């Protein structure tokens, strides 16, 4: 049951006025790919807050990842769903090596030293690479059952020279006529129920190709584009989501760089 949104004073959407009219704001399932301009995250923060959501921010941090913790983890606080209930999970092998991070209100932290749990403690599960820091607003805007990332290198792209595995051999092959867009696999989620099928698909698909003795060209990135493939994303993220300033510089369509690479 989801109560009323309270009395908002806000510009009144245009209907002969496009949002955007230098990019795909639709995808052709009609799922949004979510681009500065396209939302009004003041209605997005009411209509989620009046949900009381949590959001579950998982990362791994193996041998010399835990390095990149404290750099992702205080940017995290400044620019992930800030206003919401956030649970940060650390799956690390050097527990002892995860940084003291001063966390706001409303907001906890679980060491995993390296399932039902997700489903009891969070709505929403968001998995992320680790080398990486916030720069800009990542907020509620992305929440929906399954979403993609949209990959920096490859969003002008034409299917064909999209590095999708090719050989039939294996669990994540993709002809070339086939395929909507390359996701990234550092950045993906949705609801903690499409998270876990999307990720059993994928354990399942490369124990398949383990047994049968191929390795996807890109290993869980390329078995991740196959299964949102075959099951569309309801939220397409734009490459504003995952970008590396270093390698692609700042390209006028990107209004906002809001997660990078970290050099
Ligand atoms: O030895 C490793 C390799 C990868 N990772 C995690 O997996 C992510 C993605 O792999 P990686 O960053 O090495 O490649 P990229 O995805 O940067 O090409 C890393 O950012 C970490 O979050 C890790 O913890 N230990
Ligand atoms: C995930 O890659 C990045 O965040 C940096 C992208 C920089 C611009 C060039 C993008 C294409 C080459 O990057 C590599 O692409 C392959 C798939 O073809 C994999 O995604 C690699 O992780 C990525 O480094
Ligand atoms: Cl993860
Ligand atoms: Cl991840
Ligand atoms: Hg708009
Ligand atoms: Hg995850
Ligand atoms: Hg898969
Ligand atoms: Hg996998
Ligand atoms: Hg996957
Ligand atoms: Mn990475």
């Amino acid at each position: 049951f989801m109560v009323s949104l309270p009395r908002m004073v806000y510009p009144q959407p245009k209907v002969l006025t496009p949002c955007r009219k230098d990019v795909l704001v639709v995808t052709p399932w009609l799922a949004p790919i979510v681009w500065e301009g396209t939302f009004n995250i003041d209605i997005l923060n009411e209509q989620f807050r009046l949900q009381n959501t949590t959001i579950g921010l998982t990362v791994f941090a193996i041998k010399k990842y835990v390095a990149f913790l404290k750099l992702f983890l205080e940017t995290a606080e400044k620019h992930f769903m800030v206003g919401h209930r956030v649970h940060y999970y650390v799956f690390t092998d050097q527990p002892a090596a995860v940084p003291r991070v001063t966390l706001g209100t409303g907001r906890q932290l679980s060491v995993l030293e390296v399932e039902r749990r997700f489903l009891s403690e969070v709505d929403y599960l968001v998995c992320v690479d680790v080398d990486m820091e916030f720069r800009d607003h990542v907020g509620v805007e992305i929440l929906t059952p399954l979403f993609g990332t949209l990959h920096p290198g490859f969003y002008g792209s034409s299917r064909e020279a999209f590095t999708y595995e090719r050989r039939p051999q294996s669990q994540a092959y993709i002809p070339k006529d086939e395929g909507d867009f390359y996701y990234l696999g550092g950045f993906f989620g949705g609801s903690v129920q499409e998270v876990q099928r999307l990720t059993r698909a994928c354990h399942q698909a490369m124990m398949v190709d383990q047994a049968n003795g191929i390795e996807a060209v890109w290993h869980d990135e390329s078995h991740l584009n196959k299964y949102l493939l075959r099951h569309k994303p309801t939220k397409v993220l734009s490459p504003e989501y995952l970008w590396d300033q270093q390698l692609l510089g700042w390209p006028a369509v990107l209004r906002k760089l809001r997660f990078t690479a970290v050099p």
